[PDB]
């Protein structure tokens, strides 16, 4: 009786995807490889309908799986856990696993050389930066800049606004063009619209602001299994534990970095990282 691990269509799909997938056939357990099956609700279709039964899922994700998408406990990371947890095992016997500590949601990243000057780490740093008038360019989408969950939350929570000539506004919102920009400083851009663990930010040379006084959703990443496999094989929990503490911010950046700048496979990369941290 297989595990059947799988993942959604995108890059951290995949090399998520893959260290369950090494971890489980390490540690002896037979598993069929159905990994990047396609998005989120073709994987939520799957795993309900019993079709899959292990995958990386994000905490905040599950804000929409149970129609509490405004709700705001989902912009504390504990709360986003716990619920999770909760509400797919109250009503899907789906259990989540320890998750990553990784915040894969909207955020601005700035050059690292503007960070180090300015001492820049948090969005708090950040607004009495610009508030107090420095330097900045953000390349961001139209929707970004507009919609009220995005940049008008971030401007009223941390206390800055941003004048039309510190903005270059993007039809999409493909966070590849953003972070080119601010990379190769198109029209003095230094600063980008980003999702947390985007694999452009490690080349590029930015570096992504913490979020610390909590405005957008948490998305954290972690696996969550159906019960009745679970069940069979009981220490697939503990064994996923140490390996999803160890997926940091930047250890994630890089990771999918690797695949996506790099052309790695997803399959080398999560061997990679596993041996590299002696799990394998």
């Amino acid at each position: 009786a297989q595990v059947v691990v799988s993942s959604k269509i995108d890059t951290e799909g995949g090399v998520l995807g893959n260290i369950i997938l090494a971890v489980l056939n390490q540690n002896k357990i037979e598993t069929t490889d159905r990994i990047q099956l396609g998005a989120t609700p073709v994987v939520r279709k799957a795993i309900t309908a019993g079709e899959i039964d292990i995958y990386p899922e994000y905490t905040g994700n599950a804000a929409f799986f149970f129609s509490k998408a405004d709700d705001p406990l989902w912009k504390d990371a504990a709360k986003g856990y716990e619920e999770a947890k909760t509400l797919d095992y109250d009503a899907n016997k789906i259990v989540w696993l320890a998750p990553s500590p990784a915040n894969n949601t909207w955020a601005i990243a700035l050059r690292k050389d503007v960070a180090d000057k300015n001492n820049l780490k948090t969005l708090s740093d950040f607004g009495k930066y610009v508030a107090g008038g420095g330097t900045v360019v953000l390349a961001a989408s139209s929707e970004f800049v507009n919609s009220a969950a995005a940049l008008p939350a971030f401007q009223t929570t941390y206390g800055f606004t941003m004048k039309p000539d510190q903005l270059i506004t993007l039809s999409g919102g493909d966070t590849a063009a953003t972070i080119a920009a601010a990379a190769n400083q198109t029209n003095n851009a230094n600063a980008a619209m980003v999702y947390g663990t985007d694999g452009g930010i490690a080349p590029s040379g930015l570096v992504v602001l913490e979020d610390d006084k909590h405005v957008q959703p948490v998305y954290q990443p972690a696996p969550i299994i159906r019960e009745e496999v679970l069940k069979k094989h009981p220490n697939i929990e503990e064994l996923l534990k140490p390996v999803f503490e160890k997926l940091d911010l930047a250890t994630l950046q890089d990771l999918n970095a690797r695949v996506q700048v790099g052309g790695e496979q997803a399959k080398t990369v999560a061997m990679d990282f596993l041996t590299k941290n002696g799990f394998a």
